[PDB]
DNA sequence: CGCGGACGAAGCCATACCATGTGGGCTGTCGCCTGGA
């Protein structure tokens, strides 16, 4: 699916301009890498890399992709509808009023989409990383507790259009 | 001297703006008189 550039990532004090979400995800991941090489100490990187059974190369790669996903939860409807943006393109997912923050949205959606990329479904690694970046605003949220065998739809993610776009963004930052 | 009644001693407290649609049940009338049935 062709990725769209209408979705926002930053709106405060832009004098009427909108910033694409994908560019924020990517430049964020880049910040993760450059800080992973220039800022962090080699010994601490030995600590983290050792604790995660991986090496600097793939550990840095992983956390870079994770930073690139920090704000993926912004692809809801209450998030972009905050200002006048045309949403009639993709129907469904009407306003329920859960007041979820984008960080909560990502923290609750990641444990069920990324398994197509290889993380073990229901495992621990995907959980810790999911809540880990999902709490990117200082407050961590609990692990997803669902009672329906279709968790994606019970959390309010039922439109195949929206899900197809966020999967597209996921894959985009994944090969990037 | 023996004692009633009343109080007081604490353990407690609590950084990345908007809405509401409803109802139904009670009252009595004449023209009067003759004729025919
Ligand atoms: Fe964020």
């Amino acid at each position: 699916p062709p990725l769209d550039l209408r979705f926002w990532a930053k709106e405060r004090g832009l004098r009427g301009k909108t910033y694409p979400l994908v560019c924020h995800s990517l430049d964020a991941a880049a910040a993760a890498l450059v800080l992973w090489n220039e800022y962090l100490s080699p010994g601490l990187r030995d600590t983290i890399a050792s604790s995660m059974e991986t090496d600097e190369e793939h550990a840095g790669h992983c956390i870079a992709f994770w930073a690139g996903l920090h704000d993926i939860g912004k692809l809801t409807r209450e998030f972009q509808q905050q200002i006048a943006i045309d949403l009639s393109a993709y129907p469904g997912e009407e306003l329920s009023g859960e007041q979820r923050s984008h960080a909560a949205a990502t923290g609750k959606w990641l444990p069920f989409a990324l398994p197509s990329l290889g993380y073990p479904n229901g495992g621990l690694v995907t959980g810790l990383v999911a809540q880990m970046l999902g709490g990117h605003h200082g407050t961590f949220h609990p692990h997803p507790s669902f009672q329906s065998r279709n968790p994606l739809a019970e959390f309010g993610f039922s439109s195949p259009h929206w899900e197809k776009q966020r999967h597209a963004l996921l894959h985009a930052v994944f090969d990037a």
